[PDB]
């Protein structure tokens, strides 16, 4: 609905509201086909220019059966992988089955009358069918004829340029797969056509509010998709597209910018630093919160928000409560600490934070008017109503001018409530009841003594 | 000018002095066009094999049409983001402005009569505008009296030809922006051709020595350049390309290099160890200093370097004072500690630091002499007159052949000035007035006890 | 052979066995070559579409050329680079030999008569050169009798058709030098086919054993390699390719796997916690251990793994018993600490390690059954013989179906036996005796107090 945003001053950080989110947790597996030609060399005695072309053009299509094949006898174990595991591990489960005998034939006749098709294997899964490419039809059709006899027919220029044209999608899909080892992410048009991913999209067995959904965010749904090259065999070519499965939907999201809040003495060194940990963004999901520290895994588009849940953290609802009340009992929200008082800015949703240190000249302007607006050292705030950069030192940033409202959230910053001198100042991954109890130690060590 | 080096024996860090800077501070923005024709099917009972082949191309070109139009509808809001904001906030602000009425049509009337121009927006900005593809006129004028009428006339088979020619780059152009959503780094020879970015840099309002910068390491602004796509209105595809302005020119910089200095007892687990932290890109920069921290951020070229602003800090000038003396009182040196004494080797721009603790075999060698230095434990130094390779444990280091001067700074390893019972061994991210007054209170709770 | 693991419960970390490594330790330099006509334009007054088409094909050809003539007035400087150095140094020390007067000519000699050469050059060194494409001949046979007299002869239509097939590569060979800045990695099918790379192979001195290896892995070969743009002159194209040489051959590799251990305490914030660090690949080389940090330095291929030593560190081979004995005296363990109990999974070789603290839902399951076991608060782990998924939190994780064994090591953790009020609850990059001389010192200011 409507963006909106707060910035608490007392622990210099920001968070931006109203977003919708589409978590990925499943996988619609997708088998595409491309229907081959199994010719061999068929060599006459021809020297004519167009016999040559046809020839030439028959090669690059040999080449390309026998590298894929090549690229097969190494199975996809260089596909991807992490702690997370597999991504591809439901595809590359349908590229084993499709190894099994009268698989593949069972495609062959769901598709031996129409384009797409519904395939239940000998697994259990029911997996949607496309052939893409029908180059069998064409070659045996328009090119044997020409080549298997003992004296080359010749072709007509038209079927020259015709054939270059339908195998050319063929070698694309070869250098694609050839250099990416048999998985590519995105998955390229070359792999599926908008068109032909929007008709796969339509005729998938999911709710209309899922089908428009993935139809308005496709190049989204490309970025998220993997295409996984399963099998040559019985003049059929067959690769695996997995799309995501959003299994939560227009759930409330958040994110979280964070930037370094300093005291601001004049002698250098005798500073005390701490910053917030895990900016980035958070979901609701299933009673719990789901976190996202990695900036890749969310791809934003307005007020919507679609995120990976494979590289992300389940945490209890109540870790928003940092956001109201950092020092609140029912979560230890976790700071880092420094004596690092640089200078920097955090571009947000609407607006930008600034923590100015030291000398630097921080300030934030207007396209017409120029600067508007001076910085003093600590950490603070502007919104993007009649701001369009801001400056700190030698870089200069552009904020946001997304529509929404911000709320500057007044408050004492939490550093002046430490002592510099028993502060534990280079702790890497804390938290506010671990540096109290650092402190309390620290104090200890004074109190009897 | 001359590359010089010098290497700090003392704190097991080296400088390499001499290059000259560009930093992007800014970005020219351009409109580019390419002139479609609006049409729609106008089947008519052809079957002979050119026409056929006319009609498929004709329907690659509506597909390309229609594909850039649905992405679109999903303006450019996963182009990209950071902290630091988008780096494409000034092309998107043209983007803008282009959907606004009457503004095509602006571009359309200075592109009437020839292929470049400058058009001032209602929002006061004067681009460059340039149209590179003309498919409007040669669909108007080759392939409507084609296939515009009852049955299809044949056009002859060069039409055929130079109409997959011409219509290939609108495809291509199509493919990237269908993969990236609309945003592509670098820009390709396909969104713009060297000829066409050698023009647009000739013909912008600059001086002669931009000119002559950019021209001159035109794959550089190409890695550091954007393309962005705007609209599809009224016959026009335009996209907007940004191109880095430097307006920081021919500033020193200098390049930090640090590797691991450890006392070297033989009991393992006895030893302590420091390190020099923000290694990187240091360029003087209006009075003070700008710090690029990410290894990608500069591209070097010989004796110059061209960097981004954007993801750089900016320092007080005396942060080179750590490289005169770390322990001076106008900056505050930071350095991180541990216990981790295993062997490395940095590559410098004339030598090759090396770091060589327990068993580890460490040389240098020469490729007609074989080894020519055996190191001993410590942290060590090498130029590159005379040696070809660095060989630490089982990994061989290729030294830089650059001409240029290298000088070692005999000095005293600062880490043997502290006592290893005190010292704080597992500092992430300190300083050395971190560390002196972290060992200020050890002694303290030992002084009284 | 057979891949084996082992889960220890002691320190919630994992071993996978029996794989077996090759080690790039060093490069094969190949030159290939495109003969290139010199030509200048010779333009008749021509109007005929084919003359046009052909015209149109020779100027693309012709910046083709003068774009990479201006690519390599700026040497590869922005090639590659680290603390490593240079990957390419071998290449490009191949390519300032070629700049050498007669050098050029001397490949020119030995493909005189045949396709591909062996060229010793004035350097002493023996490299492999390969002519893949024939432009001089082409033009200088079909297309100079065309254009170069006073009015233009008509080519027939297969010569314009051939002519784009032939040129394509050279544009699509200098497309991927215009972005990359005349270096790139993965090396292309365009810079080299398979049937050029497993000739090449085939073709080198080297023992049959390194053919086969090779041959059968040729996608990992090509994503190790690199493509360096040397030169043009003299009618000569000359690009230099670095193909990976394995001087380490079936040496036993194994992979670690490490994850939180945390104490159980049902208070938050009374909990502290341990991880073992240096998770990644390990393998045997030369009398040490070979260790790669970083997860895409190694490929894996079933039962066999490829690594690069660029950035690997070399490890006494005692690192392996922390393995056994993470309290060994023989090595001295590392560790890092923090009280973050968040849940989380690691997938294995053969299984799944799961720390489930907090109230995260923590189970695995089978396709067909469901869950089939529920996890405790703790570290655990499962093996892949009847799992096929394992779920922490709103997170599923794939199980690698692999086959092999895997043993499950019982064992008290090591957490347990640590006093929550004395442990030093965040060290970043620690170690045993480290964090033991901590405690000892914590007893120490409460001994005498
Ligand atoms: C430190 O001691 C005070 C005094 O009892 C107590 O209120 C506070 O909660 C303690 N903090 C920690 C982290 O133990
Ligand atoms: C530690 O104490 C000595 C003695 O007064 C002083 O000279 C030094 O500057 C102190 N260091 C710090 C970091 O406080
Ligand atoms: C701590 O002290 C005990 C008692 O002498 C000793 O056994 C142990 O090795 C010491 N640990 C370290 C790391 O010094």
């Amino acid at each position: 609905q409507n963006i909106t945003e707060e910035f608490y001053q007392s622990t210099c950080s920001a968070v931006s509201k109203g977003y919708l989110g589409a978590l990925r947790t499943g996988w619609y597996t997708s088998v595409i086909t491309i229907e081959l030609s199994n010719i061999k060399e068929n060599k006459c005695n021809g020297t004519d220019a167009k016999v040559k072309l046809i020839k030439q053009e028959l090669d690059k299509y040999k080449n390309a059966v026998t590298d894929l094949q090549l690229l097969m006898q190494s199975t996809p174990a260089t596909g991807s992988g992490s702690g997370s595991g597999s991504a591809i591990a439901s595809g590359v489960a349908v590229c084993k089955v499709l190894h099994l005998e009268g698989e593949v034939n069972k495609i062959k006749s769901a598709l031996l009358s129409t384009n797409k098709c519904v395939v239940s294997l000998s697994n259990g899964v029911s997996v949607l069918c496309s052939k893409v490419l029908d180059l069998k039809n064409y070659i045996d059709k328009q090119l044997l004829p020409i080549v298997n006899k003992q004296s080359c027919s010749i072709p007509n220029i038209e079927t020259v340029i015709e054939f270059q044209q339908k195998n050319n999608r063929l070698l694309e899909i070869t250098r694609e797969f050839s250099v990416n080892a048999g998985v590519t992410t995105p998955v390229s048009t070359y792999m599926l056509t908008n068109s032909e991913l929007l008709s796969l999209i339509n005729d998938m067995p999911i709710t209309n509010d899922q089908k428009k959904l993935m139809s308005n965010n496709v190049q989204i749904v490309r970025q998220q998709s993997y295409s996984i090259m399963c099998i040559i065999k019985e003049e059929v070519l067959a690769y695996v597209v997995q799309l995501p499965l959003y299994g939560v939907i227009d759930t409330p999201c958040w994110k979280l910018h964070t930037s370094p809040l300093c005291t601001t003495n004049t002698k250098e060194g005798s500073n005390i630093c701490l910053t917030r940990t895990d900016r980035g963004w958070y979901c609701d999901n299933a009673g719990s919160v789901s976190f996202f520290p990695q900036a890749e895994t969310c791809k934003v588009q307005s007020n919507r928000v679609f995120c990976d849940t494979m590289n992300s953290l389940t945490l209890p609802s109540e870790v928003n409560l940092c956001n109201v009340d950092i020092f609140n009992p029912k979560y230890d929200c976790k700071i880092m600490t420094s004596k690092t008082d640089v200078s920097s800015s955090v571009i947000t949703s609407l607006g930008a934070i600034v923590s100015c240190y030291g000398k630097t000249k921080c300030t934030a302007s207007n396209k017409n008017r120029g600067i508007i607006k001076t910085f003093s050292n600590g950490c603070d705030y502007v919104s993007n109503k009649g701001v369009d950069t801001v400056s700190v030192g030698n870089t200069l940033y552009y904020v946001n001018k997304q529509e929404g409202q911000s709320l500057y959230v007044k408050g004492e910053p939490i550093i002046n409530f430490y002592d510099p001198l028993v502060f534990p100042s280079d702790e890497f991954d804390a938290s506010i009841s671990q540096v109290n109890e650092k402190i309390n130690q620290s104090l200890a060590f004074i109190r009897k003594s």
